């Protein structure tokens, strides 16, 4: 039942175009240019981070996959898409604040966005589609109820999550709900409360067939499995994603949710990282491209290692005067100067390339 089995993963043209139009013209070294071109072919998730992406980038990518598959691709290609446009998005940090606000028609806007995505996916029932649903949202509901914007958004996040899970429960779709990372929900105190929250949402959505499990480490830098805990992980015993998942799955399973996992490794190649504290998430120094996307995980509970966050796309601006400035992005272990979240950050791309493991 692994939705990553029996397909290959399509590398999308948005990221390929970033690398060829924004990155490569800035690289002169012949070997580095060639390595950059190779990264552009690694199949990372495409993000529906703005409403305008639905009718443009989603439809174009599904059209291109259809065309490649009709031309005889073997194995057939599958799409990898992130749904990331909740109103009052990114409730615990300014950096990825979205286009919609709950107080300004955000619920209606989001339900329409989900409905349009559904319409598109139904029309592309010939393209196997793997979705990650709303990075950070439910993890914020576990740990950030002390933050007024998160507390105020919780009931809306819950309603809209259940809406998405039901609406996008289509026969050719597999969904993974975002579930934080080892250094967030994997702390032993947070992990049972997290299991309870995720299992109840699953139950309240009616246990949709298409919900395959959870995504972890999205846009973070954790190791899958290292023998020695990186110093910044102390004193969390769940110091890597393998520890987190092996602790988390039994808890979820006892509560009726036999979740399979995908694990982001797109910025996990260099361990330990240059994070001075584990909570430093923004444009972290000392990181590299990590293990390539694969279903060959060597672990029963892990469907795939994936590249969810596309390395080179910024985590947040370092401009202290900007509306979306988060103090995390101005720290000494954040690469600077950095552009707005989601925009291309070429010096970061080069860092990831230099530190890539396996190398390009
Ligand atoms: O309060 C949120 C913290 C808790 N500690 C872990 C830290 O990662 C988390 O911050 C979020 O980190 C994710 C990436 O893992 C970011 O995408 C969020 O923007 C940030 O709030
Ligand atoms: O992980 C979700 C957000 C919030 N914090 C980490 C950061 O990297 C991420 O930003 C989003 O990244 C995606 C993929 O690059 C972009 O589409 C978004 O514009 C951006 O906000
Ligand atoms: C979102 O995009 C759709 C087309 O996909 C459009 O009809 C709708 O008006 C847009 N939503 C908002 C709130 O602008
Ligand atoms: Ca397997
Ligand atoms: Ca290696």
């Amino acid at each position: 039942g692994n939705p990553f089995e029996g397909v290959q993963l399509w590398a999308n043209n948005y990221y390929r175009s970033e690398v060829h139009t924004l990155a490569i013209p800035q690289i002169t070294d012949p070997a580095l240019r060639a390595a950059a071109s190779a990264v552009a072919e690694v199949p990372s998730f495409q993000w529906l981070d703005r409403n305008v992406t639905v009718d443009t980038l989603l439809v174009q990518t599904l059209s291109e996959i259809r065309e490649a598959n009709q031309a005889g691709a073997n194995p057939q290609y599958a799409a990898q898409i992130v749904v990331y446009d909740l109103p009052d998005r990114d409730c615990a940090a300014a950096a990825s604040n979205g286009e919609w606000a709950i107080a300004n028609n955000g619920v209606n806007n989001y339900k329409a966005y989900i409905n349009r995505i559904r319409e598109i996916l139904i029309s592309f029932s010939d393209v196997r589609t793997i979705l990650v649903i709303e990075p950070d949202s439910l993890a914020n509901m576990v740990t950030n109820m002390n933050v007024p914007k998160c507390s105020g958004a919780a009931s809306t996040y819950r309603e809209l999550t259940i809406y998405a899970l039901k609406q996008l429960d289509l026969p050719h779709v597999a969904m993974y709900m975002d579930a934080g990372h080892a250094g967030w929900l994997g702390w032993p105190a947070n992990i049972q409360p997290a299991a309870e929250l995720f299992a109840k949402i699953y139950e309240d959505a009616g246990k949709p067939r298409a919900v395959r499990g959870l995504a972890t480490n999205v846009a973070n830098y954790n190791a899958w499995s290292v023998s020695s805990p990186p110093p910044y992980t102390s004193p969390n015993p769940n110091y890597d994603e393998k520890h987190y998942i092996e602790a988390f799955r039994p808890l979820l399973e006892a509560r009726g949710f036999p979740a399979q996992f995908i694990v982001d490794q797109g910025r996990s190649g260099k361990q330990p990282t240059g994070q001075k504290e584990w909570g430093h998430w923004c444009n972290a120094i000392g990181t590299g491209f990590g293990m390539r996307p694969t279903a060959n995980t060597g672990h029963q509970y892990v469907d795939a290692f994936v590249w969810v966050k596309p390395g080179g796309e910024c985590d947040g601006t370092s401009d202290t005067t900007a509306a979306r400035y988060a103090y995390h992005c101005g720290l000494e272990d954040a690469l600077k100067p950095a552009p707005e979240a989601g925009q291309w950050f070429n010096e970061y791309f080069i860092q990831l390339l230099r530190n890539a493991n396996p190398p390009f």
